[PDB]
């Protein structure tokens, strides 16, 4: 059909239907008669997955023999999504498919649409580094992902009367054709024992062992051949473990658990054993694997010349004490030479602003569970706080500050200080947010080492977040531009000279509008509710957390409705309100949340009075598959966190390169953002970060918001009263009792402005035209937010490695 | 190579070879320069599980269209073994894959070696489904073996300073490329809840559900292109299930642990809670499975004529009240009706003599988790015992001993009770085992239904047994008479006319010579211990039991060892004796014989004096596949339980096929074997039935046989004083103290008689040409042994159908 989507020659189709063909019989042993859609799904998925067996062979090999520089991306999370389109899309065998399908009188879009998410992530930190994987390998960098292989990944969301309840995600039950086992690869990791010092050194004994084995996952390139791993490991206990009977075999299933489920916090630290054990469980089973490989191209001098590990936030922090302990207790190098090895393998991003989300282990849990990486761990301090006392000689306080060891009635290691001490490299993930870093949680790191700290702004790949979810926009850009911009997203400014065509103007609102009429079909055969697909539609997709303000959002849209009431008949810019993320399961805040949009959609979607001019739709189960299909019909995008909370913020970047103008604070990548399209080009509203911090000094008193704006008053009082919740009238005092005493979001001290530049938002949408120029000016500008960009520099300026553009051969 | 193993035809050798590549490729991801063995054996496995497919297809598609009655084989257990050479004997492939793999540089013998073995089952009965699932596939039969896909089998022993230690059998481990998971055909079963009574009958509510997830595995047939099926369930918690959050995922395992581990007793029941839901577990998922495909063909009369259950055992007991529930409460069936369908539908097998291994489950647990199964009980037990009163009035004694309820501190529900009444056919394992059951356990129940009592004598496949595990005997017998015999083992007797031939028994004791020299260099390799292999192998394999007498074994290897003593320099001839076998985990009387047996081994085998005139050994994991090597090996077959205890026993079949002369009591298939073979070419010894219940009259004094035989108190007094076990000199009293005060199985009864048969045993070895003349005439004669004649009773006796020898289509 279009011309992104590659060619539909005619040997590779004929061929493309016999090996279907082959995999229904020999692989799925189904006949044509009894076969479902999903077993041709999996027909499907086993012919894709067999070209790339070829690609990842020789990738791998070709590895062994150049010798390059290795990236290990530690990660806790890899939010995958679908993998079927992306192969397809990375192969271009796109076209050649759904011809292949076509002529067997199948529709590749409805098989396409049986594949599980691969949810092993909350959100944002997740999702980058699925993104990073991507464009680690469309840039030919020797580079592994490597986590933990979830059998329960983030919970399915079903609303049950208006509330979130959680599903188990059993995202393995009809198998995952992508992966492929090497329990020949499987390696031992220790928990628990004691340590004892000899003549020869300490040695870590009487541990209990658990095994890790690699599921290895291929991760193609755009069409340069290219097949990086992800490899993620399961846990499996030892054979002779506990080893009446029954209960000893029974009993195995206490060491499982380490992989058996996926912590669905989004930003939030939980102190648990079991995730601490996560935590060691990938990073003693990684450094095995890195240092194995590293072992066949004594001597680690080389080893920073040979590997690069990257740690995705604190999460496998233990990878320094770790390293340490093999390098000294085992290869026996002595302290010095080793910690410098560590350093200079080692590279920390923070993803992390807001305290409640920074890891802080308790002394007591290392204790019991890593003893020996506890005591490197006080080492690692002492030596350190040694450095700081000759540098700052006679600043106690400073040396309290930047302890490793946090004194209090429970200590703790502050594994942000941990992660400082032994990278040579400390990223934040937008510029606002790295010049935060340096001026206020690690200011003192900052003075001591300046050289460590960097900014890396994020990106998000184009391949999924264009190509894949928004074929028709990739389509009339390739036409005017051609293909290159794929895998160099920069040449999109190409577009601003086509920001005046009547023909483009003409395209880009087509496209815009076939999205809509698709998406919002998509809304009544899945979940039966009637949009109005001529409307604007205002979405805000992410998590459900009081730092990114839905409740703003929900304020918003009562203060239309309430508009709508007392002046019913003066006409108003028709809106779809869509909000949609999943809560933690134990935040009662954002469980409120939700409860609040639903009761607010209730009200507001039975009123006679209002018509279509004003629906509220909560979008259930917000997830990648859901994103790659609500983004590309987006009008306007909701990036409305209190400046200073979002350390960037990805979903932003996917609007913008999706055809939705921005409504945004100057917080994350916001900033960068409108900087690139130009302020006039972006709808930003409210309190800068210097803002906050001056009614943080004087104290911020919502009450005075309250007295002042009589539209936010009613509000209130309509909250309190029963208005939106008639069976309990009390429903939502905590939220009322929140908003008036307990802020920490000053969602009110952004009202005002936000109603202001919604009314601006909603005069544009009246001038098609001027709109679409408007989305004209983002997209084309969008270019420096392709994670192919972000890597680049990461890889340039953190790992010393080229990026590479060069295809492999066949 | 040799005949009987099929054509290496050109064509056929090239395409193995190219699926082979292929498979190594695109199936395992791996090139040829990293593969291992283990890869080689997959790459294989995967090449000819291909030959599987079409036939397994057109087989399911033919029993759809002709719709015959369909046979369900219900057992806990279903011994397999290995797969891959048991394909490509049934398949023909043998040759073609031996070549194919000789010209890619591999030995495929090698590859075999590498195979688990699928361990899901203790021994006799699990391996005797297993025999028949391939005898029902080869005699053309439309039926499905039903079970639990258990994720351990029975455990791995090893042997640590003599003694069993247990190891989890994670035999799925690597992957199982034999099963075919069919996640879509998942089915609930329900767990506790409560009974309601309503006006349209009883509702079995509040249950908790467990899902069944089958796991299909082929069960080819001989060279008849027919592919039958084995499905096996697996246990998975439904997602909605517990459902703070990560707790909940975690107790999913509670769920899941039904399916987990094979339970490791031998003829022994323990009555405990999860083994009671492994038993609801299959049955429950079973019966919906063939209801489901009865329905595909609201009326029942005709069920029983397209379906036959037939219960391994009463593990499935449970079987006949579901098949009620079922028909009564959901489909509302009257009482009379259902049960009509169910009794004409239901078939018992008895395994099971030793009152210990009867399963009766206290009420309280069937009250807690099977509630209305207990009330259908409940009323079975009062419409039977309707019908014992009126046949027997006044006999309340009758009614006592006949009822299904057993009264008592606890009461218990007899399941073989409910077994006879509820089902069509009852039969036993050999002829005096069915005469037992008419004459003692269930004598009131055949004379109220003479004509349920049947007679099925047991037999083992003689594919597996002969053809795989000793293709040079086929090989020599393939010679004279042809091929067919392995598909009708009767073909046999023609063996008889070649008894006196010079060149036959020249061959007969080559093949037995070169399984010698075989098996004992396969000892060196693999477990480092030197056999003189001119030596007569005895051998005892088979599940450590008390009843099995593996201690008279131990009495008669003790005996020798000490008339060697008293006279060095006399002649005797050479004995590597060799015990094998597992004991039960909580069998403390069996872990104590394993002892002995190796601490009877450290004194003979160092003892210089002794030479190499006496080796005891024992063999460590006895499993199928040991089986399949020892086996054919083996010059003398121990088969010397206590009269009146082995069911039937089908080791002793095994050893009868493969060229070993049988020392053995009258008890089981021995009797039969005996009466096939002549008196004269079997070493029967020992006490008969009859004097075994002559001496349970006047009382079995074991000190009676200790005052009057010398050299058995010599050994007692041996065994007491620590001549085996110098640094615990009391480490067996509770062997002797056993043995002089409370032996159910009459040990020393039998010394005598044993001593002394061993002797002629001894004597008949000195003249090579008579014994081997003996041994023909055993194979000869063993013909009825073989399991398709067995299944052609039980099809023709019992379930209605007529066996076939004719192909399916290729
Ligand atoms: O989406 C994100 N999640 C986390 C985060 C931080 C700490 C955690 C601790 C425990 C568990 C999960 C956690 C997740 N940080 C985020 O990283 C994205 C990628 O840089 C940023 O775009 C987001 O602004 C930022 O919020
Ligand atoms: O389950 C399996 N997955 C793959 C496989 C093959 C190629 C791939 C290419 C790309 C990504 C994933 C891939 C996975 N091979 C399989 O290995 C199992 C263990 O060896 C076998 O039991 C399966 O029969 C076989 O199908
Ligand atoms: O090998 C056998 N195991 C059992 C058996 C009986 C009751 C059980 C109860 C619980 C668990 C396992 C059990 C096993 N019976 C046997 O069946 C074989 C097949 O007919 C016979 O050849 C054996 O003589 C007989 O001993
Ligand atoms: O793991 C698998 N086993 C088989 C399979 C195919 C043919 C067979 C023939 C005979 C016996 C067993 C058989 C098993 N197919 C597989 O199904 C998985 C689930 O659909 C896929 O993920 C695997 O990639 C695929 O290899
Ligand atoms: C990109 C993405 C996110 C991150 O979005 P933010 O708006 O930056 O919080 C979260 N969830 C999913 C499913 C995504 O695709
Ligand atoms: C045949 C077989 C048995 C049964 O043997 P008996 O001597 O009848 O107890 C037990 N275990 C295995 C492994 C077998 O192959």
């Amino acid at each position: 059909q279009i011309s992104v989507r590659g060619l539909a020659g005619v040997e590779n189709v004929t061929e493309l239907k016999k090996n279907f063909n082959r995999h229904l019989h020999f692989t799925l042993v189904k006949d044509r008669n009894v076969a479902t859609p999903r077993d041709y799904y999996f027909a499907l998925a086993h012919t894709v997955r067999d070209h790339l067996v070829g690609r990842w062979i020789r990738t791998q090999q070709h590895y062994y023999e150049k010798d390059p520089k290795r990236i290990y991306y530690l990660s806790l999370e890899f939010y995958m999504g679908r993998t079927l389109q992306n192969t397809m899309v990375n192969l271009a065998l796109e076209n050649a498919c759904d011809e292949a399908t076509y002529q067997l009188g199948l529709d590749m879009e409805e098989l396409e649409e049986i594949e599980e998410d691969a949810g092993l992530g909350n959100g944002g930190l997740g999702r980058l580094a699925a993104c990073f994987l991507d464009s680690m390998a469309t840039l030919g960098l020797a580079a592994y992902g490597y986590g933990i292989r979830y059998e329960f990944g983030i919970f399915n969301q079903k609303i049950c009367g208006g509330w979130q309840m959680e599903e188990a995600d059993d995202w393995l039950r009809y198998g995952n054709p992508w992966e492929k086992a090497r329990p020949e690869f499987t390696l031992p990791v220790h928990f628990y024992g004691r340590v004892e010092h000899t003549s020869q050194g300490a040695k870590w004994v009487d541990t209990q062992v658990v095994l890790a084995m690699p599921y290895d996952t291929p991760v193609p390139g755009y069409r340069n051949n290219v097949v990086n791993t992800m490899r993620l490991w399961s846990a499996k206990a030892p054979n002779d473990f506990n080893l009446g009977y029954i209960q000893a075999v029974l009993d195995r299933n206490l060491a499982e658990n380490i992989s058996r489920v996926l912590y669905p916090n989004d930003n939030f630290f939980e102190g648990k054993e079991l995730r601490l054990k996560q935590e060691y469980f990938v990073v003693a089973a990684t450094l095995q694997d890195i240092i194995r490989r590293f072992k066949s191209s004594t001597n680690f001098d080389a080893f920073p010349d040979k590997v690069a590990i990257q740690l995705n936030d604190t999460h496998p922090s233990l990878a320094i004490p770790e390293l340490m302990r093999v390098l000294v207790d085992l290869e026996r190098l002595d302290w010095d030479k080793a910690w410098e090895v560590t350093v200079k393998t080692c590279a920390y991003t923070n993803h992390t602003v807001l305290p409640e989300a920074l890891e802080r282990w308790p002394v007591h849990l290392l204790e019991t569970l890593l003893p020996r990486h506890l005591q490197i761990i006080y080492e690692i301090n002492q030596r350190f706080l040694n450095r700081v006392a000759a540098a700052f000689p006679g600043d106690v306080d400073r040396l309290r500050r930047m302890s490793l060891v946090e004194e209090g009635a429970v200590k703790r290691i502050n594994m942000a200080h941990l992660c400082i001490a032994g990278s040579h490299a400390v990223n934040g993930v937008a510029r606002i947010h790295s010049e935060i870093l340096k001026k206020t949680i690690f200011k003192d790191f900052y003075e001591l080492e300046p050289h460590k700290f960097q900014n890396k702004t994020n990106g998000i790949t184009p391949r999924r977040w264009l190509v894949l979810c928004n074929p028709g926009l990739a389509e009339i850009i390739a036409e005017r531009i051609g293909e290159e911009y794929i895998s160099d997203l920069d040449q999109l400014r190409k577009l601003l000279s086509y920001v005046d065509d009547e023909a483009f103007i003409r395209d880009v609102a087509k496209v815009k509008q076939e999205n809509k009429l698709k998406f919002a079909a998509y809304l009544e055969r899945e979940y039966k509710v009637h949009i109005n697909p001529n409307s604007l539609f205002d979405v805000q997709v992410k998590r459900i957390h009081e730092y990114k303000r839905q409740l703003l959002n929900c304020l918003h849209v009562i203060t239309l409705y309430n508009r709508i009431k007392k002046e019913p008949n003066k006409f108003v810019v028709p809106r779809t309100v869509m909000i949609g993320g999943k809560a933690a399961p134990g935040y009662h805040m954002a469980k409120m949340i939700i409860k609040l949009i639903t009761a607010i959609g209730d009200v507001v979607n039975h009123d006679p009075v209002v018509g279509d001019r004003l629906r509220v739709i909560f979008l259930e189960n917000y997830r990648v598959s859901l994103a790659e299909k609500v983004i590309p019909a987006a009008d306007l995008s909701e990036q409305i966190s209190t400046a200073g909370t979002e350390a960037s913020g990805t979903g932003n970047m996917k609007f913008m390169l999706n055809g939705a103008l921005t409504i945004g604070t100057m917080d994350g990548a916001n900033v960068e953002m409108a900087e690139e399209a130009g302020e006039e080009n972006f709808f930003i509203f409210g309190m800068r970060v210097e803002d906050v911090d001056r009614l943080d000094q004087r104290g911020y008193n919502a009450q005075e918001y309250y007295d002042r704006i009589p539209e936010l008053r009613q509000i209130i009082e309509q909250l309190s009263s029963g208005f939106f919740s008639p069976k309990q009238p009390d429903l939502f005092k905590d939220i009322v009792n929140m908003l008036m005493h307990h802020d920490r979001f000053k969602v009110f001290a952004d009202y005002e402005e936000y109603v202001k530049c919604q009314e601006r938002v909603s005069a544009l949408y009246k001038n098609p035209r001027e709109w679409t120029r408007m989305v004209i000016r983002n997209i084309a500008t969008s270019g420096k937010f392709s994670s192919d960009r972000t890597i680049a520099q990461y890889a340039r300026e953190i790992w010393g490695v080229e990026p590479s553009r060069q295809r492999l051969p066949a």
